[PDB]
Formats: structure tokens, C-alpha cells, sequence
């Protein structure tokens, strides 16, 4: 797919109801989506340890969320192919991201968030977007 521009994405995420979903602010979703993919919807990351792979803009993991047909002991939570998470339309990626935080860990499941966003101010990511 395509790569999102910061405000291009804040508008899209706001539109899809990401502002305050399960408490997460648009800004933490934006911090998440940068340090996980650079807004690259087509982003992919392989995990040699468990053979899983993180897909799309919010790097949804293949081991428990979507099925990519090659992950050991894969659970298919969102009950969808991981390919769907690599489209220009992120509706599908947003829904698994929403799902992921519906669990106990919430936003903290993503290692990149805990390292770059957690315990920091993230208002920058949205400053200037007008949302």
C-alpha cells in the first residue's frame, strides 16, 4: 500500500473513532503507528523466534490476531487474513488495533509503545492537524 502523512492519519483515525477508544488518545495511537511502521500500511516484520510476523500500520501480530497461514500455533482472534491488514484502507487494521486493546494489556501489548510513547508526552504527534 501507501504511507500516511501525520495529519492525514489523525483525521482517518479520528474518523474511525480512535480518539479515546478504551481511553487511548489519538496521540498515543499516532505515537504507536509511527514507532511501529512509519505510517507505512504495508509494513511487515518477521519474528524468527516464533515465526510470526507483524503486519500493517499498527503491526498486528500473526501468532494471536490474524491468520497469515504460516505461524505455529496461530490463534486467529480477529478471524481474518493478515493480508487484509496491508491495504490502503486501514478500516481493517483499526478494528484489530481496537480489538487488541480490548484485552487486559491494552496499548501496553505493543513493545514499541512501552519504549517510545509510554511515560512521555505525545501531544506533538497531533499538534498542527486540527483534530
Amino acid at each position: 500500500g501507501k504511507v500516511f502523512e501525520r495529519c492525514e492519519l489523525a483525521r482517518t483515525l479520528k474518523r474511525l473513532g480512535m480518539d479515546g477508544y478504551r481511553g487511548i488518545s489519538l496521540a498515543n495511537w499516532m505515537c504507536l503507528a509511527k514507532w511501529e511502521s512509519g505510517y507505512n500500511t504495508r509494513a511487515t516484520n518477521y519474528n524468527a523466534g516464533d515465526r510470526s510476523t507483524d503486519y500493517g500500520i499498527f503491526q498486528i501480530n500473526s501468532r494471536y490476531w490474524c491468520n497469515d497461514g504460516k505461524t505455529p500455533g496461530a490463534v486467529n482472534a480477529c478471524h481474518l487474513s493478515c493480508s487484509a491488514l496491508l491495504q490502503d484502507n486501514i478500516a481493517d487494521a483499526v478494528a484489530c488495533a481496537k480489538r487488541v486493546v480490548r484485552d487486559p494489556q491494552g496499548i501496553r501489548a505493543w513493545v514499541a509503545w512501552r519504549n517510545r510513547c509510554q511515560n512521555r508526552d505525545v501531544r506533538q504527534y497531533v499538534q498542527g492537524c486540527g483534530v
